[PDB]
């Protein structure tokens, strides 16, 4: 029954990546149906440079994530990022942790993936408080190796469970984009209009 269970293996792997290619396709639709066409072309441009690449230090994504806060919190006020915690609290634990383990593994992340929805919890927090150093910290230490792929699909796995509007589409990119490259955050205030 070993054979058995090693063409079982083998087949299961086969149909995962497949799985997870339709869902990442899935996901920059709907991605366009609701941002935009831009906000769209961000996420294929982060997930694409996320892949092989590595992540920044704490220090280095907190930096470019405090000029991306100041530059936004003076046009937005905290009953926009009360909605924005509103609509995280409705996140499916179970879909995102599945969502989670497909988008590892289409953007390259070979490590054993698991349920961090305490992660996004953090991210509630942060975005009511305005204080994110230990969300950041978290995010770093669930990247395996400093891998960029884990922040990129924990980031799709928390948008795709809920409707988080294009304001809290900005934070969660431009949080990725701070541990992963600074260069989409400008892009990332044109679609919130700073």
């Amino acid at each position: 029954n070993q054979k058995i269970a090693e063409e079982k293996r083998k087949r299961d792997e086969i149909n995962m990546v497949k799985d997870a290619i339709k869902l990442t396709s899935d996901f920059y639709r709907t991605i366009y149906d609701e941002f935009g066409k831009q906000a769209s072309e961000l996420a294929k441009e982060l997930a694409s440079v996320s892949q092989g690449k590595q992540i920044k230090s704490v220090d280095d994504a907190l930096n470019a994530f405090d000029k991306f806060r100041n530059n936004l919190n003076k046009k937005y006020n905290i009953q926009d990022r009360m909605a924005i915690s509103k609509a995280l609290e409705a996140i499916n634990q179970v879909h995102m942790a599945e969502n989670f383990k497909l988008f590892s593994k289409a953007f390259g992340f070979t490590g054993k993936v698991i349920d961090r929805y305490d992660v996004a919890v953090e991210l509630q927090k942060a975005v009511k408080t305005d204080n994110w150093r230990p969300f950041f910290v978290k995010l770093e230490s669930l990247a395996a190796g400093r891998a960029a792929s884990a922040v990129t699909a924990w980031a799709f796995s928390v948008m795709l469970g809920t409707p988080v509007g294009i304001l809290g589409f900005a934070i969660i990119m431009a949080a990725v984009s701070a541990l992963v490259n600074d260069k989409f955050i400008e892009q990332v205030n044109k679609l919130i209009g700073i």
